[PDB]
């Protein structure tokens, strides 16, 4: 059962909606009437608001995702952001520091939760909403079903709310009332003894280990020549061609200019965006995120290097080509795997590509909006 979900303006498990329908589950609500006090929380457990600048508060909220955040189902991998990842994921344009929540255990003074939020226009089936984005909600291993997970979301949507921004978008692994769509991952090789080794992967008795090496060879030479890392003067020829394509979507962000800048201009081991500029025009682009996962219980190796595709956008060349490039970048970067979802363009090329299905699948999910689901084809949209 869904006993605290339930009792949230999302789906039941069984509601289905026409392609028409597009609007809030609860309409008309007011800032005046939102909640002042903060949830409670069970005895010796304390809010705290976390400073994502503070290199310290930012240690603070890094150390208990690695310890705590999201495995793979058969606990080998643990994702791993990086302290700077959580810098820029957290402190997008116009971001509010008060709803970047943590929880402390009063006695140690040591966070024990987490839970976040950032401002972005979404634009579901052709409307525009202003919605919060959550993110890295975590509770210590060690805290587990005692029922705080509700406490933190009710407590980020409280202040969300008092901000007046009604709709929020989330992804999660866990089936939840109720996806808008369902993305599985499919994951391209490019270190493939590391990735045996490790057991992310494995050979058949078809494959040893020589073949599997050169099966997913590549040619160290770009399909697009000049494409290049992005510039902050390529800023507005990004928003111009990316903020284009997504209009096709289903489900899509609305970027300013200031985001662009924001959410694609590189930053090592964290995201990388590369551009194909012709006659002082951006024409194509290529972006990837950094999201190591620590290796559980492997003696040799205790570090999974992923690149994850990010936003992706050709014009001059065909889309496999453009990915092939993506792929190439990424194996220059020393990345050992290369991550996408079946979202937008990406499923046309998997087989050609070399990518395998994973095993995992990324639902997207709508807080307080009622719409037609839809395949990911039609999702435009990659959260981290
Ligand atoms: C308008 C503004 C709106 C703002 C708010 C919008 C919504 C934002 C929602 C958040 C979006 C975050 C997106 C995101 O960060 C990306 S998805 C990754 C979430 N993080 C992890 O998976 C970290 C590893 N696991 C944990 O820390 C814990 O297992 C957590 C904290 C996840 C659950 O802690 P726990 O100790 O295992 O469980 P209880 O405390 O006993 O709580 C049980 C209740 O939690 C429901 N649950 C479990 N996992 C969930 C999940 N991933 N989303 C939503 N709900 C989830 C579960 O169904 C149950 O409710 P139910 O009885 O109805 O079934
Ligand atoms: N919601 C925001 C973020 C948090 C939610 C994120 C939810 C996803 C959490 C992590 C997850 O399950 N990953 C899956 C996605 O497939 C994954 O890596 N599988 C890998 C490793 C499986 C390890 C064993 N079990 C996988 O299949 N390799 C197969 C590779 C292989 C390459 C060669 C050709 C065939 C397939
Ligand atoms: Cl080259
Ligand atoms: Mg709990």
């Amino acid at each position: 059962d869904y006993k605290f979900w339930y009792t949230q303006p999302v789906p039941k498990i069984n509601d289905e909606f026409n392609e028409s329908v597009n609007e809030p589950f609860i309409s008309d609500n007011k800032v005046e009437d939102v909640r002042k006090d903060e949830y409670k929380l069970p005895p010796g457990y304390s809010w705290y608001v976390c400073d994502v600048k503070d290199e310290k508060d930012r240690s603070e909220i890094y150390t208990l995702l690695t310890d705590n955040y999201v495995e793979d189902d058969d606990n080998i991998f643990r994702f791993n952001y990086s302290a700077e990842f959580l810098l820029w994921a957290l402190t997008s344009p116009n971001y509010l520091k008060t709803w970047h929540i943590g929880v402390k255990y009063d006695a140690s003074n040591k966070l024990i939760g987490f839970i976040s939020a950032i401002p972005t226009d979404i634009c579901i089936h052709k409307r525009t909403i202003k919605m919060a984005e959550v993110n890295f909600l975590c509770v210590h291993k060690t805290l587990r079903s005692k029922r705080l997970a509700p406490v933190l979301i009710k407590e980020i949507t409280r202040r969300i709310n008092l901000e007046n921004i009604w709709q929020a978008i989330y992804t999660a692994g866990v089936y939840l009332p109720k996806p808008v769509s369902d993305a599985r991952y499919y994951h391209r090789s490019i270190n493939v003894k590391k990735l045996i080794e490790i057991g992310f992967s494995s050979l058949n008795s078809r494959l040893t280990m020589s073949r599997a090496i050169k099966l997913y060879r590549v040619e160290d030479t770009l399909n697009i020549k000049n494409m290049r890392l992005m510039k902050k003067k390529d800023v507005e020829g990004v928003h111009k061609l990316l903020g284009s394509y997504l209009e096709q979507f289903n489900l899509y962000a609305v970027f300013t200019k200031e985001e662009i800048a924001h959410w694609f201009l590189p930053i090592e081991n964290v995201i990388y965006t590369y551009v194909n500029e012709e006659n002082g025009k951006i024409k194509d682009m290529i972006s990837f995120y950094s999201l190591p996962s620590q290796i559980l219980g492997n003696d040799k190796y205790s570090t999974l290097n992923a690149a994850y595709s990010f936003y992706n956008v050709t014009t001059t060349a065909t889309f496999k080509q453009l990915m092939q490039d993506a792929i190439l970048l990424a194996k220059r970067n020393n990345f050992d795997v290369f991550n996408a979802l079946e979202v937008m363009q990406n499923k046309s090329v998997f087989e050609d590509l070399k990518f395998g299905e994973g095993d995992g699948s990324l639902k997207y999910y709508l807080y307080n909006w009622k719409c037609a689901s839809f395949a990911p084809a039609h999702v435009g949209i990659v959260l981290l």
